């Protein structure tokens, strides 16, 4: 059997998509699913964890990456998330820096680094209607966000035109994505990207891909708008359809190639007439999409196959 090793917090691990998606890539009559333990990946060391052959392992909060990564060089696993870019995904100053450098639109953007210590002696100008990062003039509306890609507290400044204020988004508190402030000034504490506000049709397009040439697509309620998340009778956030085009689907193959990552999410603007990536998540899974499911275990099963077979002397035809 060829082993395949699941990796990540049991939050992820035993999440219901995690779930569908490894019970179907089980049905592979020559593939074994093993799901590390949270206590294991947690409390023993590398040399302990189980084997395996291919390896699906990813971030998200309280995971030792710095574990991850050090089996993946102890074992030497075919790696379908690159562990490394791991890293990068944290940071939103590093995703953005990843996407120019693969001629991806994206927001006009300014990176604000702030000295803890010093914090009044960085680079910002600001009025009433507009700031001024390293030189550079961003009039409301703008959006600033902490640089930890982890940090949710992304705002958007309105323009006196519009009564001023920001809104406050984080991540989803039961009913709410986000909150209006009168407060009209910018964060005075850390370190934020500030970048152009790309107008929309009022939803964002969440973009999931398995592997470069397949990727799924579904809109929601850009969180913005008022904050009331939108939810169903099962109390699941209502997402829209979507198709994208000939270009989106080059996008998500730049996406996936670049940050290595065969499983990646992202999120479009579709604004003016393009589409603009505004974040980059990496290892994500559709919920509540039957079709996603089956789908990404057959691509991912075709992946483990190809690459593997021969070295286990199976037969695999594409
Ligand atoms: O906090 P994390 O980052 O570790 O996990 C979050 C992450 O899930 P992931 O692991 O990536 O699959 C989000 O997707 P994402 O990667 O596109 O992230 P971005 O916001 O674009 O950065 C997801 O938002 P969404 O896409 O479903 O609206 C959010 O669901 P939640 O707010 O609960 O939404 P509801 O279930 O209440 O509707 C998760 O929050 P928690 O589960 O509470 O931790
Ligand atoms: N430049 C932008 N223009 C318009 N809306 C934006 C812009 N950047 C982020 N948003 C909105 O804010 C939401 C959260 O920002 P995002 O970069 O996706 O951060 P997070 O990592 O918290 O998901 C996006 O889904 C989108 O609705
Ligand atoms: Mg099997
Ligand atoms: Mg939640
Ligand atoms: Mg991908
Ligand atoms: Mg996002
Ligand atoms: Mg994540």
């Amino acid at each position: 059997q060829i082993v395949v090793g699941i990796c990540s917090m049991a939050k992820k691990s035993k999440s219901k998509p995690m779930k569908e998606i490894l019970e179907r890539i089980s049905l592979f009559k020559y593939i074994t699913v093993v799901v590390f333990e949270e206590e294991v990946i947690l409390n023993e060391p590398v040399e302990n964890w189980p084997l395996c052959d291919c390896l699906i392992s990813f971030h998200s909060k309280g995971f030792p990456l710095d574990k991850a990564v050090a089996y993946a060089k102890l074992r030497n696993p075919f790696v379908i998330n690159d562990l490394n870019m791991q890293y990068l995904i944290q940071d939103r100053r590093e995703v953005y820096s990843i996407l120019q450098a693969e001629g991806i639109l994206l927001p006009r953007y300014a990176i604000l680094n702030r000295d803890p210590n010093n914090p009044k002696e960085c680079n910002l100008i600001e009025g009433e209607d507009h700031v001024e990062v390293n030189g550079e003039v961003f009039q409301k509306p703008f959006v600033e966000k902490p640089v930890s890609a982890e940090d949710h507290n992304v705002y958007i400044y309105y323009p006196t035109s519009a009564g001023g204020g920001s809104q406050r988004l984080f991540r989803k508190i039961g009913s709410r994505s986000s909150v209006y402030s009168p407060e009209s000034n910018v964060r005075k504490t850390g370190s934020y990207i500030y970048e152009e506000f790309m107008p929309t049709d009022g939803t964002d397009v969440k973009v999931y891909t398995v592997g470069p040439d397949y990727a799924h697509a579904e809109a929601r309620k850009s969180p913005a708008l008022d904050g009331k998340v939108e939810r169903d009778s099962e109390g699941k956030e209502v997402r829209y359809p979507v198709i994208l085009n000939a270009r989106e689907k080059l996008i998500a193959w730049k996406v996936c190639l670049a940050f290595k990552q065969t499983v990646c999410g992202f999120d479009l603007l579709r604004a003016n007439g393009q589409s603009y990536v505004c974040d980059v998540n990496g290892f994500s899974f559709v919920k509540n999409s039957m079709k996603y499911y089956d789908d990404c275990a057959k691509i991912l099963g075709n992946i483990v196959m190809r690459e593997l077979a021969p070295q286990f002397h199976i037969p695999w035809s594409i």
